[PDB]
């Protein structure tokens, strides 16, 4: 899309680097459209990342692991506190599901922002 | 600098917000050179951070408050255990001693990716 998205979306900022820590690709921004109610898990989240890595040079390398700390999180302005909320989810194999924010924010972005470890097949 | 700085530092990355959240200044890039053995406490942060937007458009304002949430984060591979190591450090009247991590890596960044609501004095 060209215009802001109208609905909840991933947003994966991913950093590839290889085995021994050398960054190939560099923080890649991809928007992706998911709908209160989904269940995110690990595998639903590497695959977003490997569908991210498409649009690049790396299309066809294999995810070897993403950061273990990393977490899924949203932050939005509550209007009727007047402060900023922020909430993190984490990545794991039961997962976590989708929260409906709307009466927040219509196009909130949950947020991925990751170092992965790629390499060839 | 126009090279690689020599020793650790601290690299301040800050997006400045009004107190309705609207974003005034985007993530501005400052290193300062810190040295192994100093306290750095909640004061010298925020001085760092005025410090850092005196390059901007808003070098007058008040930093009214740093996110709460805001860590000193530094993080370099180990050579002896080939793994990536993160350390953090919170940010608190108390303060922390930094590190010498020189056994790693002889130029550790200190990062400070932070929010920060500033506003006219």
């Amino acid at each position: 899309s060209y215009f802001e998205p109208t609905g909840p979306y991933l947003m994966v900022n991913v950093t590839g680097v290889d085995s021994k820590g050398n960054e190939l690709l560099s923080p890649h921004y991809v928007e992706f459209p998911i709908k209160p109610g989904t269940t995110l898990t690990k595998e639903k989240i590497e695959y977003y990342v490997e569908w991210a890595l498409d649009a690049t040079a790396y299309k066809e390398f294999r995810v070897v692991e993403l950061d273990p700390s990393a977490k899924i999180e949203v932050t939005y302005y509550d209007k009727n506190k007047k402060k900023e909320e922020t909430k993190s989810f984490p990545i794991t194999e039961k997962g976590f599901v989708v929260p409906d924010l709307s009466e927040h924010i219509k196009n909130p972005g949950f947020n991925l922002i990751t170092k992965v470890v790629i390499e060839k097949k």
